[PDB]
Order: C-alpha cells, then structure tokens, then sequence
C-alpha cells in the first residue's frame, strides 16, 4: 500500500504544516501537523475542556462506529516550546492520503495549552518519531507509520514541505519526479527516539564549506533551524545590524537586509536553504525589526533541523530495519 497526502502552511510564514486525516467511521477530517520529534496522534475531540476550543474541528468518538475505549490508557506530552496537552485514549481507524490503519490509538485531549487553544489551524498533532517517545501509559502504544509499516510498498516516508507553499507526505514510496539529482542517505541513531543524525559542516552565503559534524534531528514539527551558537554567530555576522535579543527571545535583524543563504552537509552532498527561507517577518506587526529562522540551540539541548532546514530538500525517512535519512535538492 501507498498514500499520499497534500500538507499546507498554516499562515504567510510557514509557522506549521497542516495535514488532512480520516479518523473513524463515518470519517471525521482533521488538520494534524505532522510530527517527526514526537511519537503522540492526538486531537482536540468532543472530550477537549470546552473553554480550552476555539476553532478547532474536533473527533468525537461516539460518533464513530469503529472507536473503542482505549480502557486505562492516559497520554500527557509537552513540546518544545513549552506547551502541552493530555487525555485518554481511543483505538479508531485512521487513513491519511489513502493509506488505512485500523486499530490506530487516536489520543483524546481532555487538556491542551493555551498556545494550542490559541491556534485554530492545527486540530492535534501526528507523531512520526520512534514509537519508544510515545507517551501513552501504562501500555505505549505505536505511531501511524510503525503501524503501517509491514503493509506499505517500502517502509518509508517522504516530507516534501513547500516554502510559503503547499507540500507532500507520501507513504510508502519515493517520487522520483519529486527532486532533483541524487538522494544522499546518511545514518541515524534511534537512541533518543528521534530522526538524528550528523550533518557534515556548513557554509554561510557563498561563502567557504566548513567541514565539521553537527549532530541533529529532522524534525517536521519544529518551525527554525536551531544549530550550536558558534554556527549561528558566523551566520548573523553576515547581516548588517543583526544581533541577539533577551527581549525578543532570538537573533533579530533590519527587515530591510537581504540574507544569505545558509548550507548544510549531508555526508558529501550539500542542501542550500536560500535566504528568504530565513525571514520570519516583523518581531510585530508594523516592526522593522525581524526575527531570523536560524537560532541557536543552546539551552535546547540538541540540534534541530526544522522547517526552514527541511523545507530546502526532499527528506527520506528509511523505516528499515536500520533506519537511515535521505535528502535530495528540489
Ligand atoms: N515534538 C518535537 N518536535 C520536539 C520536542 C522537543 S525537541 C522536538
Ligand atoms: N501550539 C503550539 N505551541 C504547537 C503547535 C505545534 S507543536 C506546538
């Protein structure tokens, strides 16, 4: 089996990525934001406390002939950025892009965060990380793709993530049309859970490749590209009156500058994330000052490889018994 799945920004900034799911039966649609730094499929549903939706569509499991109490399980996450959201659990049948699993655990917030409540595009979240970061408990229970996995065509996935333009996920094979070139295969270490892997060095503009290993995850549902203070620093000092600011949380810059690009290594290949993808517009509205979508990942953790990095390729998620990553230019 194969899907194959459109996934639109949220707004003019590419803030998110909302992906169409079929869940239950009759089908409720919802607009998840697909996830691979996390391993949760939850949704604003009918059990959501009422003051805590505002726009949302929502899953109602009685409303669906196929939903079964999920008996004892609860599920409590937080990202990030600080949010979160918990609940109960119900097994549903979930399709994305025409690809069908039954038996899917479809997480029912009975408690989200006032970031989420304050976002009416995103109706939950679809994890695409290692099963092993699923929070479902006392049973963990496994994500959509390691639920399809044994059934797809290859145990892969694709993220195709349009600048200020929609995208694709596709499940189960790879869209040879969809790039350009070569894919560059590179390891991942699941130890942590998560897609991570060594990019090879960076360069700054048109300037020279430094060859140096950053360790880092591909992360769909991350916005920026977060990377060690000292490759953030080279990068900023190639913009006329940028700097970091306390106040604003981040390297801000004059909205009147024009970026460099920035490149990343993948083992030999080279994937450019041109400059615009790197303005993140006025701090607020009518600032002149902007806020940059590369940020340092101290104080993070680790590194990130987010949407302004991915969005610059067309990224393979290897599924096999060892899995590996692949990116392509487009
Ligand atoms: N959920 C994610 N994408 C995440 C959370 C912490 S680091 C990445
Ligand atoms: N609402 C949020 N803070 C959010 C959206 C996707 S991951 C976290």
């Amino acid at each position: 089996s194969t899907g194959s799945a459109t996934t639109t920004p949220i707004d003019s900034l590419d803030d998110a990525y909302i992906t169409p799911v079929q869940i239950g039966t009759p089908a409720q649609t919802l607009n998840l934001d697909f996830d691979t730094g996390s391993s949760d499929l939850w949704v604003f549903s009918s059990e959501t406390t009422a003051s805590e939706v505002d726009g949302q569509t929502i899953y109602t499991p009685s409303k669906s002939t196929t939903a079964k109490l999920l008996s004892g399980a609860t599920w409590s996450i937080s990202y990030g950025d600080g949010s979160s959201s918990s609940g109960d659990v119900y097994t549903d049948t979930v399709s994305v892009g025409g690809l069908t699993v039954t038996g899917q655990a479809v997480e029912s917030a009975k408690k989200v965060s006032s970031s989420f409540t304050e976002d009416s595009t995103i109706d939950g979240l679809l994890g695409l990380a290692f099963s092993t970061l699923n929070t479902v408990s006392p049973t963990q229970q496994k994500t959509f793709f390691d639920n399809a996995k044994a059934s797809l065509d290859s145990p892969v996935f694709t993220a195709d993530l349009g600048y200020h333009a929609p995208g694709t996920y596709n499940f189960g094979f790879i869209d040879t049309t969809a790039y350009t070139g070569s894919i560059t295969y590179t390891a991942v270490s699941t130890k942590q859970g998560f897609w991570e892997w060594t990019s090879t060095g960076y360069a700054v503009g048109s300037g020279t490749f430094k060859s140096t290993s950053i360790d880092g995850i591909a992360d769909t549902g991350t916005t920026l590209l977060y990377l060690p203070a000292t490759v953030v620093s080279a990068y900023w000092a190639q913009v006329s009156g940028a700097k970091s600011s306390s106040s604003v949380g981040g390297y801000v810059f004059p909205c009147s500058a024009t970026l460099p690009s920035f490149t990343f290594g993948v083992g030999s290949a080279r994937i450019v994330i041109p400059g615009d993808y790197i303005d993140f517009g006025p701090i607020s509205t009518g600032s002149s000052s902007c806020f940059g979508g590369i940020q340092s990942s101290a104080g993070i953790g680790i590194n990130i490889f987010g949407d302004v990095a991915l969005k610059a390729a067309f990224v393979v998620f290897n599924g096999a018994t060892t899995p590996t990553l692949g990116f392509a230019s487009k």
